[PDB]
């Protein structure tokens, strides 16, 4: 079970809207996590008695920029991590986390940038989502722009959130329309393209790296949620959302039996697996997230306290919830992440607070 050894507060006292473990930290190092909040990036190690040492951070230039969403990943030539952060800028920034230098940056997006996701089985892909109702998935390896996910029958709203599947096959995305949208990026279109964005060098061309235009998801629904769906997470076949309702729904498109690699676009039906209902989380951006394994599920709310839901049963529906609470710890937490053996579960807040869990 989880106790709360430890906390410390950031000197910006802005909210803290992103934390992120590193799960790609080397064996015999200690855990190493990612804050954002203000216009600043900060690393943190969590050491023994509770300890929570802090390294270095990374300011923006501008101080008017507002980090929204970091994520890390690796240089696929020498494994050393990197770590990508963006907010209202619309400002991709690669970080070395060593020295906190930017190495590179990309810009696209026509507004913020809410989510950066990396690919599950490859490094160099990242995908962001937006203010400006667009997807955008990057090869930070070629430093080329892959695809555009947005058109007429793209999101008609902000995006707010976005997931890859198990393989990276497919992504969800949500946002501002109350919708969820499929987009397969497995199509012999897409899978051309991310090949095609590797064999691009423009020392070596002439032509520009031509990114695809994907204008329609291969599923839609609205029919999840009521309002704004701020966060989505694959589990499995099936899909995590959430709304401002105080419910994270479990659901799944087609019938029961369909399988996900058979729905086709005009798919109009969806199935409701199951429904995580909690208390005082109805304000608009609040993020859950769950372990490396998928053992475990964690949502923070506007009070300070902490659900964690344990996966490990036979049906969604089944899932056992564990509160957490501290009295000092009264702001609302933004988001949350477990060490990759979650051993360490991490809360940030609106008073720039951090709260580590040790189990
Ligand atoms: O218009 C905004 N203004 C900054 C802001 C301000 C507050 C306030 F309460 F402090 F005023 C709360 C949330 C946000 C905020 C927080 N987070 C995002 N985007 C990231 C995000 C999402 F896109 C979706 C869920 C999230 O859970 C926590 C961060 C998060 N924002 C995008 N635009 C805004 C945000």
């Amino acid at each position: 079970s989880f106790k709360c050894v430890n906390s410390l507060k950031e000197d910006h006292n802005q909210p803290l809207f992103g934390v992120q473990f590193n799960w790609h930290s080397k064996e015999g190092d200690p855990l190493v996590f990612a804050t954002v909040g203000s216009n600043r990036v900060t690393l943190y190690e969590c050491h023994s008695q509770g300890e929570i040492r802090l390294l270095q951070s990374y300011v923006d230039a501008d101080a008017d920029e507002n980090f929204y969403t970091c994520a890390w990943t690796y240089d696929s030539n020498t494994s050393h991590p990197l770590l990508a952060v963006a907010g209202s800028r619309g400002i991709i920034r690669i970080i070395n986390p060593i020295t906190m230098q930017c190495i590179k940056h990309y810009v696209g997006h026509g507004n913020a940038i809410n989510e950066l996701k990396f690919h599950p089985r490859d490094p160099n892909l990242l995908l962001s989502v937006s203010k400006d109702h667009a997807l955008r998935l990057w090869n930070i390896q070629t430093d080329t722009l892959v695809a555009i996910f947005g058109g007429v029958e793209g999101h008609r709203d902000e995006v707010l959130s976005a997931d890859y599947d198990l393989l990276g096959e497919k992504i969800m995305s949500c946002g501002m329309d109350h919708s969820l949208k499929l987009w397969r990026i497995n199509s012999k279109r897409m899978m051309n393209a991310i090949k095609e964005s590797y064999d691009y060098n423009p020392n070596k061309t002439n032509r520009p790296f031509i990114s695809q235009k994907i204008h329609f998801p291969d599923f839609s629904t609205r029919d999840i949620h009521r309002n704004y769906v701020d966060c989505v997470r694959w589990l499995g076949d099936l899909i995590l959302s959430k709304s401002c309702e105080n419910a994270i729904v479990c659901w799944k498109p087609g019938k029961m039996e369909d399988d996900i690699d058979k729905i086709k676009p005009s798919e109009s039906n969806v199935t409701i697996l199951g429904r995580f209902d909690y208390s005082q989380c109805d304000i608009w951006y609040m993020r859950f997230s769950t372990d490396f394994w998928q053992k475990m599920l964690a949502l923070g709310n506007q009070v300070g306290k902490l659900y964690v839901w344990d996966l490990e049963v036979e049906d969604p529906h089944k899932a056992k919830c564990t509160t957490l609470t501290h009295h000092k710890c009264g702001a609302a937490i933004r988001q949350t992440s477990f060490s990759r053996d979650s051993s360490i579960l991490i809360a940030v807040c609106d008073d720039a607070s951090i709260w580590r869990w040790d189990r």
